[PDB]
């Protein structure tokens, strides 16, 4: 109850900042949430025994895959943490203790490959979840790690509150299917240009908390280039996996996915960075002027992109 969290110095100082980096210390990530939760909703949101059994719950749920790991998780729970302490007063109580519960579970029990390859390869989850497939699954292991014994953090809210929490977690999980960002993201447009947005609208913040999850999750285009960098190799690792498989069922994979096409990625990061990373950002910033940060730096590493294609490196 007097239990603080802390971390050194640095850490103290640069979690704060959109582009922290949570590091190589796998040991470190679960304290490093916890102090999260407890700067960004209170030392009381939780009871400590039950949140600490959820994280490793948690954790032991995401798989050792290059990029849509336990790492990834954590990485964009912070992301999170920063928009919601850079717009104090914007959000709830209940929806502070719901997003960064929703980033850390977010990629639950991913096994590597897209929503289009466990439709090609037949996946049963393709069956039992025709659209969003993994992020149903996602959501699903969600709610199967907080029925554990010991593991209900929500066990303090009413009735009526706790369905609210577990209904901000299910559409801020659903959200972060990249195929469902493009429309969210044109309705968050147009109601911002018309001067209709309007955050009492419940239907409206859902879309709002939708673009901060496309914004949190795709986190890895505004942190400092060399960590942009290596997270590619990561994403591109996984993608080239995938695209093996589907020649595998005799499918030739679209270009992302080849590894015969490594030379292009530069010219692929471009594409990425104008059709989705750039927009997302653009409209994030319009919407909550203090999330700025993430809009500027990935501009920067659009530049480095660019830089990249001209042989400057
Ligand atoms: C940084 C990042 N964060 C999140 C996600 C989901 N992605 N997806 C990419 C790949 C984008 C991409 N790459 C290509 N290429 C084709 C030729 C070689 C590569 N295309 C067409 N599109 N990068 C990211
Ligand atoms: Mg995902
Ligand atoms: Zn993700």
């Amino acid at each position: 109850g007097l239990m603080q969290f802390t971390l050194p110095v640095r850490l103290c100082k640069e979690i704060e900042l959109f582009h922290f980096d949570i590091g190589p210390f796998e040991n470190m990530w679960p304290g490093i949430f916890v102090y999260m939760v407890h700067r960004s909703c209170g030392t009381s949101c939780f009871e400590l025994e039950k949140l600490c059994r959820f994280i490793m719950s948690v954790k032991k749920n995401y798989r050792r895959v290059p990029y849509h790991n336990w790492k990834h998780a954590v990485t964009v729970a912070h992301c999170m943490y920063a928009i919601l302490q850079n717009n104090h007063t914007l959000f709830t109580d209940l929806e502070r203790k719901g997003l960064l519960i929703a980033c850390l579970c977010h990629d639950l029990d991913h096994r590597g490959f897209s929503n289009s390859y466990l439709q090609k390869f037949d996946h049963p989850l393709a069956a039992l979840y025709s659209t969003s497939t993994m992020e149903q699954h996602h959501f699903s292991q969600t709610v199967s790690i907080l029925q554990l014994e010991g593991h209900n953090i929500f066990s303090t809210l009413s009735s009526s509150e706790y369905e609210q929490v577990l209904e901000i977690i299910r559409k801020a999980i659903i959200a972060t299917d990249l195929a469902l960002y493009f429309g969210n993201r044109k309705q968050l447009e147009e109601m911002y240009q018309t001067g209709s947005l309007n955050l009492n609208n419940q239907s409206h913040r859902d879309r709002v908390i939708g673009l901060m999850m496309t914004a949190c999750d795709l986190c890895s285009v505004t942190k400092l280039w060399p960590v942009t960098k290596l997270t590619a190799n990561d994403i591109y690792a996984e993608f080239w996996a995938e695209g093996d498989e589907m020649k595998k069922l005799g499918i030739q994979p679209i270009p992302m996915m080849d590894r015969d096409k490594k030379d292009e990625v530069p010219q692929g990061q471009l594409g990425f960075y104008n059709a989705v990373a750039i927009p997302c950002y653009t409209t994030l910033t319009q919407i909550l002027p203090p999330t700025e940060p993430l809009l500027k730096a990935c501009r920067d590493n659009l530049s480095q992109w660019e830089k990249v294609i001209r042989g400057e490196e």
